[PDB]
Formats: C-alpha cells, sequence, structure tokens
C-alpha cells in the first residue's frame, strides 16, 4: 500500500542494517561499512 521511507528526521544519520544511530556523518559512513561484505542467501547485489 501507499508508504515508503518518510524519515523526514534531519538529526543525526541512523542505519538501517542495525538500526543504531550517530550525530557526525563520518563516524555513520564507517559504521555502514560493516555491512558490506557478506549478503544474505537470495538478494545479491547489483
Ligand atoms: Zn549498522
Amino acid at each position: 500500500g501507499s508508504s515508503g521511507s518518510s524519515g523526514h528526521g534531519e538529526r543525526g544519520h541512523r542505519c538501517s542494517d542495525c538500526g543504531k544511530f550517530f550525530l557526525q556523518a563520518s563516524n555513520f559512513i564507517q559504521h555502514r561499512r560493516i555491512h558490506t561484505g557478506e549478503k544474505p542467501s537470495g538478494p545479491s547485489s547489483g
């Protein structure tokens, strides 16, 4: 149904892979990497 990523939060940066929170973009970027590596059987990167 009509729905998606509303977000609308210009306060820090929250992760979607795990669900954490950050304040410094950089710190938020170096965090999204930890997830970058292995992928679950099924959905592959394109
Ligand atoms: Zn994360």
